[PDB]
């Protein structure tokens, strides 16, 4: 809608209080006009029809319940969007600044979040395995890289190239983490996951096995399953990206981190200028070695760590 930007207060799925860009005319819209062409978000009502109604509110206070799944989806799209104009210099998921939009409260306790090629979509949990989905920034990013990959690489959702997609997710997903710098981690999912229980998570980069997912390509899952195994083989390249990033020696292979910021840089190229639908963990590796070079040089210590990382998980 048309009306005069302004500024809300609430809180979201954790408790905590935040400021949002919201739009006023007659009602307050969760509708922030200052990112690109806008930000937005709506209720699916607990229905599965998308996208729902853009968010409505009175008194332009977000403090119910009710409220805070949308205040967390609308307020971690936008540190998304900021973390990919700032850092790679990428305007929105299209590079045009299309608009962002969200729903929440989809269907009932829906232990789940993604993309639908026109946007994200967000459960509630069933309050036991999940709460709000949107509550996890790293949640929240994973589901709008899907959004940049399938405008740049288009990486197919089966098999490698699939892993290779949730992998990009999971990596980004965690930056954007760190780029807020809230309790950031190498693990998948943990502010809104098992609410019982702590120190748990969805999934790690760290230690993959840690949930059953190989860390290594000759464990790599190849029955028909998860789309042949887009969420467990993402292990193998999830590992390798912590390996670029941190440093470790797996299965007797040591590696040099460079740190999170150039694996950002690295993967972010290989995203946009060498992967393509159909690319495999092995022409991931080159994509990665090209970039790497592209960036700093043939004979840096970047490449060299990219050779060792996916040396270590068994990918040549
Ligand atoms: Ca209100
Ligand atoms: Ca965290
Ligand atoms: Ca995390
Ligand atoms: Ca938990
Ligand atoms: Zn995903």
């Amino acid at each position: 809608i048309t009306g005069t930007s302004t500024v809300g207060v609430g809180r979201g799925v954790l408790g905590d209080q935040k400021n949002i860009n919201t739009t006023y005319s007659t009602y307050y819209y969760l509708q922030d006009n200052t990112r690109g062409n806008g930000i937005f978000t709506y209720d699916a009502k607990y229905r599965t029809t998308l996208p729902g109604s853009l968010w409505a509110d009175a008194d332009n206070q977000f403090f119910a319940s009710y409220d805070a799944p949308a205040v967390d989806a609308h307020y971690y799209a936008g540190v998304t969007y900021d973390y990919y104009k700032n850092v790679h210099n990428r305007l929105s998921y299209d590079g045009n600044n299309a608009a962002i939009r969200s729903s929440v409260h989809y269907s009932q306790g829906y232990n789940n979040a993604f993309w639908n090629g026109s946007q994200m979509v967000y459960g509630d949990g069933d309050g036991q395995t999940f709460i709000p989905l949107s509550g996890g920034i790293d949640v929240v990013a994973h589901e709008l890289t899907h959004a940049v990959t399938d405008y740049t690489a288009g990486l197919i959702y089966q098999n490698e190239s699939g892993a290779i997609n949730e992998a990009i997710s999971d990596i980004f997903g965690t930056l954007v983490e760190f780029y807020a710098n809230k309790n950031p981690d190498w693990e998948i999912g943990e502010d809104v996951y098992t609410p019982g229980i702590s120190g748990d998570s969805l999934r790690s980069m760290s230690d993959p096995a840690k949930y059953g997912d190989p860390d290594h390509y000759s464990k790599r899952y190849t029955g028909t399953q998860d789309n042949g195994g887009v969420h467990i083989n993402s292990g193998i390249i999830n590992k390798a990206a912590y390996l670029i990033s941190q440093g470790g020696t797996h299965y007797g292979v040591s590696v040099v981190g460079i740190g999170r910021d150039k694996l950002g840089k690295i993967f972010y190229r290989a995203l946009t200028q060498y992967l393509t639908p159909t690319s495999n963990f092995s022409q991931l590796r080159a994509a990665a070695v090209q970039s790497a070079t592209d960036l700093y040089g043939s004979t840096s210590q970047e490449v060299a760590s990219v050779k060792q990382a996916f040396d270590a998980v068994g990918v040549k």
